[PDB]
This record gives C-alpha cells, structure tokens and sequence, in this order.
C-alpha cells in the first residue's frame, strides 16, 4: 500500500470509525463539546488551542485531517489541556487519564490499518 496510491474516502471511513470509538469512552460527557469560554472565563489565558470530539468531527468531514498523525495530535489535545487546565486532585484530570488509556489501542490498531 503505497502513499501517493492511498484514496481518501476509504481512510477518511478508518477515520470516521476511529472517531466513534474515541467519543464513546466519553462516558462522563467532559470531552464531546468545546470548553465553553463564556463559563470558564480564563481558559484561553491557559489553553492556546482547544479541542473536543464535535470539532474533531466537524474537521474530519471538513477534509482537515489527511493523515493520521494530525488527527492523533487532536485528540491528545483533548487529553493534555484538560490535565494541564484541570488540578491532578480533581475528577476532570482523572477522566483526561482514563481517556488517553481508553483511547491507547484504538489509536494504534487504527494506525496500523492505515498504514496496511
Ligand atoms: C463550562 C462547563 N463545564 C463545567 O464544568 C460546568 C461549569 C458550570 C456549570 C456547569 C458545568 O458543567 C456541568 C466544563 C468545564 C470544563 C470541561 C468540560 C465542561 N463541561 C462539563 C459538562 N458537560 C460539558 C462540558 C463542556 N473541560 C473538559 C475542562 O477542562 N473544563 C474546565
């Protein structure tokens, strides 16, 4: 399987499938929805690029993520600004380490479909 040969519908239908796996151990609803910056006033004071897994789905079917390694940086800015925006003592920095447990194999069998 040879990279300039790679067709985009079928990796953005790995893609699709891999995003539906990550959201759904979204258990707790933290994730799924942008931060919202009318209710955490300071966020972007320490955030410089948000994400969640509606953005990360509006970007997939926006073309914006053609290969996987810019779609796994997604997804761990998911999990990093929550363990850095959130204190180690509290619930929302323990669900931003379960997350990245969770979401650890589906990453890298996706990858590895992807790559063939
Ligand atoms: C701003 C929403 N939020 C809350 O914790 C919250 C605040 C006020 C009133 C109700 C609330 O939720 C019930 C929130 C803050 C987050 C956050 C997620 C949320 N909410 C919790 C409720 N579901 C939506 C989600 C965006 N993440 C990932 C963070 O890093 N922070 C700081």
């Amino acid at each position: 399987e040879i990279a300039m040969e790679m067709q985009l519908t079928p990796f953005l239908i790995l893609l699709r499938k891999t995003l539906e796996q990550l959201q759904e151990k979204d258990t707790g609803n933290i994730f799924s929805e942008p931060v919202p910056l009318s209710e955490v006033p300071d966020y972007l004071d320490h955030i410089k690029k948000p994400m969640d897994f509606f953005t990360m789905k509006q970007n997939l079917e926006a073309y914006r993520y053609l290969n996987f390694d810019d779609f796994e940086e997604d997804f761990n800015l998911i999990v990093s600004n929550c363990l850095k925006y959130n204190a180690k003592d509290t619930i929302f920095y323990r669900a931003a380490v379960r997350l990245r447990e969770q979401g650890g194999a589906v990453l890298r069998q996706a990858r590895r479909q992807a790559e063939k």
